């Protein structure tokens, strides 16, 4: 019914803010934005209902400022917060200061982060939990090169050799023989004291042309947990996830409650709560966990496209104490979505573009979703990422969803400031992409890209 939050933060900015603002304004929940000194200009700012500067432009100031935004709801009054996803979103010591000082965290608790935080740890709960996983040391490498010269030729080359702490593609090495392991086990603890200041390793396969394939879940902590379908997020450029869609093409309902079930069984049995996402690795019709994402992700309209699922309010809903309002066989997939990031970039040095937007008119139409913040007149600044907008479009098909979006990609009128748009159109274009079920190596190498 109505036990219903009363007033959340929005420890956040951008597209994202805006969107949970929106489900806020439909739940009836009151909001707080807080922003920095240089993002006062905020769409979503400007239709918070109270409103609150944190900080001066840099992030450590503002949105990493843990203080400020924690005092931010003390004199609010402000019964929760949510991070969004890419700041703080996945920060332990937030969440659980947040539950230190009496507020609702709008994820699952601390501990799971934590733990989930560790990809050895969260790679043996996972192991646990009859998630399939990418064969590898299933533990923290030794310093004894006898033994772990033993692990690779056991799970056979080439290998990769991860780091725990994360980072984002910092912290890797492939090694292919006996010969640079050694070199490798170690250039890599040192790439990791130094960075996430954690040298500790593990050890796993390497897998040439995977694809990547997440599944999106949902639990109320309540002994509920759903999984809504997969997402493949292939497409991308240095990391940098460019295309995201659902579902994955090739992949057949039965594998779809394959790697689902099993991933909503390891919810469960982590006392998992909150929306979350589980990263796989897809080559030979076989998946591979890589990770998992204890939050609601850049990606997550093209779900709520093909399910009519709303993550937002029952992120919010969980967060209230409610249960899952929905259960698995309610859940059904219809239709196809695609969605393109739009960067504020240069196509050349794929360097971030900032400034101010003249002109500016988005596209509309039949299954067409846009997810932005910007406006004419409207100031790009250069602290923050390159993120502006997201071009969501669906389809009975995915050959429809596509065509919807290359018309959508011209409607888009963004003047003043250099985008990735043409990318997008190109890869639209793609023949490869026409076809589809293409590997997280296609962009890289398309791009004419060493
Ligand atoms: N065992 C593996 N075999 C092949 N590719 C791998 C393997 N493990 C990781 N990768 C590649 O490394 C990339 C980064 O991996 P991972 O998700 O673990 O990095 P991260 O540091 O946690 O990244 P991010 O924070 O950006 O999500 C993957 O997208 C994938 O391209």
């Amino acid at each position: 019914g109505s036990h219903m939050l009363d007033k959340i933060v929005i420890a956040n900015r951008g597209e994202i803010a805006l969107r949970i603002l929106r489900a806020c304004k439909e739940l009836g929940i009151k909001t707080v934005a807080v922003h920095s000194s240089a993002d006062r200009d905020l769409k979503h700012v400007l239709l918070a209902d109270e409103t609150v500067c944190i900080g001066p432009a840099p992030s450590v100031k503002s949105y990493l400022n843990i203080p400020a935004i924690i005092s931010a709801a003390e004199i609010t009054g402000a019964v929760a917060i949510h991070p969004g996803y890419g700041f703080l979103s996945e920060n332990a010591n937030f969440a659980e200061q947040v539950e230190r000082s009496g507020f609702i965290f709008i994820g699952p608790k601390a501990e799971t982060i934590r733990l989930m935080g560790d990809k050895v740890s969260a790679i043996a709960a996972m192991k646990k939990a009859g998630v399939p996983c990418v064969p590898g040391s299933d533990g923290p490498l030794g310093d004894d090169m006898d033994k772990n010269r033993a692990i690779a030729k056991r799970i056979g080359y080439p290998v990769i050799i991860k780091a725990s702490g994360g980072g984002g593609g910092r912290g890797m090495r492939v090694v292919r023989g006996d010969a640079e392991l050694a070199q490798s086990i170690s250039m890599t603890r040192a790439e990791a004291k130094a960075a996430f200041s954690n040298d500790m390793v593990y050890m796993e396969k390497y897998l040439e042309n995977p694809r990547h394939v997440e599944i999106q879940v949902l639990a109320d902590g309540q002994g509920n947990a759903i999984y809504l379908a997969e997402r493949d997020c292939s497409m991308q450029r240095r990391h940098q996830k460019v295309v995201e869609e659902a579902p994955a093409p090739g992949i057949t309902p039965e594998l779809r409650r394959y790697i689902g079930e099993r991933c909503a069984k390891a919810c469960v049995d982590i006392g998992y709560r909150g929306a979350g996402t589980f990263e796989f690795l897809f080559e030979n019709g076989e998946f591979y966990f890589i990770k998992m994402n204890t939050r609601i992700q850049v990606e997550h309209p093209v779900t709520e496209m093909i399910t009519g699922v709303d993550l937002i309010k029952e992120q919010l809903r969980i967060a209230a104490g409610q249960p899952l309002s929905i259960k698995q066989e309610e859940v059904h997939v219809r239709g196809h979505a695609v969605e393109c990031r739009i960067n504020a970039e240069d196509p050349n040095t794929f360097l971030p573009s900032p400034g101010k937007i003249t002109r500016f008119h988005a596209p509309g139409g039949f299954g067409v979703r846009w997810e932005s913040h910007i406006y004419a007149g409207y100031t790009v600044p250069p602290y923050y990422d390159s993120m502006i907008g997201k071009l969501i479009c669906y389809g009975e098909n995915r050959d429809v969803a596509i065509a919807r979006m290359k018309n959508a990609l011209q409607e888009l009128i963004i003047d003043g400031i250099k985008t990735n748009v043409d990318l997008q159109i190109r890869i639209m274009n793609d023949e490869n992409f026409q076809h589809g079920g293409t590997n997280i190596h296609y962009l890289e190498k398309k791009l004419g890209l060493q």
